[PDB]
Parts: structure tokens; C-alpha cells; sequence
């Protein structure tokens, strides 16, 4: 099973200048609990923004070119980074924008964040098809002193 993890501000905006311009401890928190243990995919882009490895997780890098830093896996196409991920329950994508763009189709499962900010951004999660996905969890959270914005978790599943 392939699944989809993203934050979205207003507008689907997730990056702006290759990072993410706000700061929502519990979101990531939240993203450590649903994919530690699990392969993560990402893209080149990505890997570059997050600047290290995850830690307890396998991770996946697609780029067309050679790749640079033996701690981690590096595919040249998604059809191999499926296979690099070995026969597990749940294989994490966690973006970027192309890279969503591309797993979309082929997930059952999506991990959405929607944050209540508005953000100039150059990147976006891709548009997808409302009918075709049935909310099966949500929980909203105002802002507190840690996180400085209301952000909502959903969990969403194809019909
Ligand atoms: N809010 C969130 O949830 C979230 C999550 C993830 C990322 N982000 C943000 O998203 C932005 C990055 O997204 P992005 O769309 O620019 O880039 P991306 O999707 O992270 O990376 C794209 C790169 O991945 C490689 N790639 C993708 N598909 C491939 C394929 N089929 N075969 C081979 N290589 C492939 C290519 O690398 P080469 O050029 O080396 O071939 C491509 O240039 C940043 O702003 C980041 O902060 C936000
Ligand atoms: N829900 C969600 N929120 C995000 O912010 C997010 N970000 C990315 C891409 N960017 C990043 C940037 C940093 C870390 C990161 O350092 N995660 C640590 C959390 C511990 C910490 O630094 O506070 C991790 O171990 O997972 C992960 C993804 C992909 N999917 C996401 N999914
Ligand atoms: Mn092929
Ligand atoms: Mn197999
Ligand atoms: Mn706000």
C-alpha cells in the first residue's frame, strides 16, 4: 500500500524557495509518529530541504542523476523505488510537489495536515479529486504557545 503524508497551508501551498517557511511542532511530530518505522520516498528537492537522513527509517531518493551519500537509497524511477522499499504494509511518500504529483494516483491512503496560514509558495500539493476519497479521521487543534497556528489532521482513503 502506497500512502501520501503532507502539511498544506491555504491553497495547497507546501514549499516556498525550497523549505517550509513555518514552524508547527505538533505537525511534525505527527509525521514522525505515521511514518517512523516505514520507507519514506522523496524527491531530490526534498532530501536537499530536509538536509540529513530521517533516522528509523528507510529512505528512498529518486533523482535521474548518480547518487551522492551512501546513507541512504537512490532510484531512478518509481517503479524501482517501489521495489526498494521490500515487501512492507505501508510505504510512505513524502513529497515533494512533483514527486506527490506522481505517487497520487497509485495511493489508497493520504496523511493531510491542513495549517490555517497563508503562505507565498512556488510549490503545491497536487489537486486532487475530492469524490474520490473518503474522510475516516480528523482532529482540529487551535493554536497554543508551541504552534502558532490551527491545523487540522485527516486521514483519507480511496473510495
Ligand atoms: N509541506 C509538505 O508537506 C512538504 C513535503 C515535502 C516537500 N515539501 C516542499 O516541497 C518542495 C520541493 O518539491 P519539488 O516539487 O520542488 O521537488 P521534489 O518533488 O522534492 O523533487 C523533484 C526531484 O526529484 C527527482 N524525481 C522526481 N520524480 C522522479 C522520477 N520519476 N525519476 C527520477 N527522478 C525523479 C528529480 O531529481 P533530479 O533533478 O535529480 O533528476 C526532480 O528534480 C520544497 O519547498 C519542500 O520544502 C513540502
Ligand atoms: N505532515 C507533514 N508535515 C511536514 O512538515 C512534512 N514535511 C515534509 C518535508 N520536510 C521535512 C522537514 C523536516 C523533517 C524532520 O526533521 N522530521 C523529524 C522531526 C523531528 C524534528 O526535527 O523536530 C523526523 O525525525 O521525522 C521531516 C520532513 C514531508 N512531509 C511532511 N508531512
Ligand atoms: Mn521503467
Ligand atoms: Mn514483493
Ligand atoms: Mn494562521
Amino acid at each position: 500500500m502506497i500512502s501520501l503524508i503532507a502539511a498544506l497551508a491555504v491553497d495547497r501551498v507546501i514549499g516556498m524557495e525550497n523549505a517550509m517557511p513555518w514552524n508547527l511542532p505538533a505537525d511534525l511530530a505527527w509525521f514522525k509518529r505515521n511514518t517512523l518505522n516505514k520507507p519514506v520516498i522523496m524527491g531530490r528537492h526534498t532530501w536537499e530541504s530536509i538536509g540529513r537522513p530521517l533516522p528509523g527509517r528507510k529512505n528512498i531518493i529518486l533523482s535521474s542523476q548518480p547518487g551522492t551519500d551512501d546513507r541512504v537509497t537512490w532510484v531512478k524511477s518509481v517503479d524501482e523505488a517501489i521495489a526498494a522499499c521490500g515487501d512492507v504494509p505501508e510505504i510512505m511518500v513524502i513529497g515533494g510537489g512533483r514527486v506527490y504529483e506522481q505517487f497520487l494516483p497509485k495511493a489508497q491512503k493520504l496523511y493531510l495536515t491542513h495549517i490555517d496560514a497563508e503562505v507565498e509558495g512556488d510549490t503545491h500539493f497536487p489537486d486532487y479529486e475530492p469524490d474520490d476519497w473518503e474522510s475516516v479521521f480528523s482532529e482540529f487543534h487551535d493554536a497554543d504557545a508551541q504552534n502558532s497556528h490551527s491545523y487540522c489532521f485527516e486521514i483519507l482513503e480511496r473510495r
